[PDB]
């Protein structure tokens, strides 16, 4: 009656045939998405259309790929044709979707099912709270008129650090990267932006960021996926890894929450 | 004989057994080097200690990893555990190896062979002549005591057209961007920094620089190789992409030069 699914990738085939599989029933379940739910992979505009149809039964969180799109929709980025957004992109519907996305959240808290779902998951850096106000925070301005001059000042990589002092395109951007793209971890709870590898393929000094203990991870449940390198793989107790790759001709992943079983969608 | 190779970022190994395939030797043989010795490859330290040792029987132009190796030594910029570049900046001849490389050119020119070697290639904006003292004054900089100065101003995308007007800090950065960055243009050459896939799956205006008609190009053959994704193919008659992304899963690829064949050891 509740489960969390993992970066579909336009794969809406895949996503259907799980979701069959466990029979969802948008009266009595809930679909929690990781997020990367428009790219490399066909039917994107069916992802889209289908998620949104799901209402207050779906829980979604937004990832690095559904930025990108809606930076491309805004005249921000070059589309990549081989992304194939192009469809979804070219129409009738698009400004409908594309309006619905950019409203949608970075975190997701469940205090019943201590649970907290976020795409690339908690920094160390920072706890709930602070996690709590950067999402909000960074929501705000997605909501608004102003989205496309976000989007754009959202683009770099150089605060490393959370330092509660931090302001202005720095402590966007380190929210940015902190939700959507982070990997690995520095001995402190610093950011790589840069290597996308199986934990132990990392150069010297980088551990996972979930190696590193930090204070959500001490009362709650995470659950993300955009770190397909690592195949839902060596982690802790409490923590979910769901992305496992299912445009790279991996696999969608589907997990139910109250007995903790997992079912599995290949390509 | 005439050989020429693209970028060997690291991959030291690679390098000496594609050598060794045409019985490379420094007496009678010349080898060209694309630039980018350095990058993510396990074996920069080895790559840059060879290619020194081989004195005026190499012939070298600089990429834009290797001046980031070097903005990296002078403490300019961080270092990316992704580069691998500690056992080289470790190592105890350190100060020799890259006081070596900042003294090396950005472009070879072989008047007999008619052939020109620029790390990213040759501007449409650029005769010869300007090209020419374009590469001989940023060589000066870089040979000089005051280097870490150039390393820190060479930085943004931008004065992205050629203009004999241009001085100073804009002039610097725009012909480190055209040697060492340059991919695509607009009809009229300028320079996009932004876009750094092939030719094929690409936005529109933006040409490859090659695909548009210049003074050297129209008098010369030009060799270059920082065009990862370009995968050496769809050049015009007269340039050639030596850069097959080695450190990649690609491949190394070597070129003799009377002879027009090629010689390819994988990774
Ligand atoms: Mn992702
Ligand atoms: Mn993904
Ligand atoms: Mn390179
Ligand atoms: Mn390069």
């Amino acid at each position: 009656a509740t489960y969390l699914i993992g970066d579909v990738h336009g794969c809406y085939d895949e996503l259907i045939a799980l979701l069959h599989k466990v029979e969802f029933t948008p009266g009595k379940d809930t679909l929690w998405l990781t997020g990367d739910l428009v790219a490399r992979g066909p039917g994107s505009l069916d992802v889209l259309r289908y998620v949104k149809s799901l209402g207050d039964s779906v829980r979604l969180v937004l990832g690095n790929h559904d930025l990108h799109l809606l930076a491309v929709f805004a005249g921000i980025s070059r589309n990549k044709p081989k992304d194939r957004l192009t469809p979804l992109l070219e129409a009738p519907d698009a400004d409908e979707l594309l309006n619905w996305l950019r409203r949608q959240p970075l975190l997701q808290i469940d205090e019943e099912k201590k649970l907290v779902m976020a795409h690339a998951g908690i920094t160390p850096q920072w706890d709930l709270q602070t996690a709590k106000e950067c999402a909000r925070d960074v929501e705000a301005v997605l909501s608004s008129d102003s989205y496309p001059f976000f989007l754009d000042a959202m683009y770099g990589d150089m605060p490393n650090n959370w330092s509660p002092e931090l302001r202005g395109l720095g402590r966007l951007r380190f929210i940015t990267n902190a939700f959507t793209r982070m990997r690995f971890c520095f001995p402190n709870g610093q950011l790589d932006m840069y290597s996308k590898e199986s934990p132990e393929e990392a150069p010297a000094p980088l551990k996972p960021w979930f190696a590193i203990p930090g204070p959500v991870a001490e009362e709650y449940s995470i659950a993300f996926g955009h770190w397909a390198s690592l195949e839902g793989k060596g982690t802790p107790e409490g923590i979910y890894a769901l992305d496992t790759g299912c445009c790279w001709g991996g696999s969608l992943t589907c997990l139910r929450w109250e007995d903790k079983q997992y079912f599995v969608q290949p390509s």
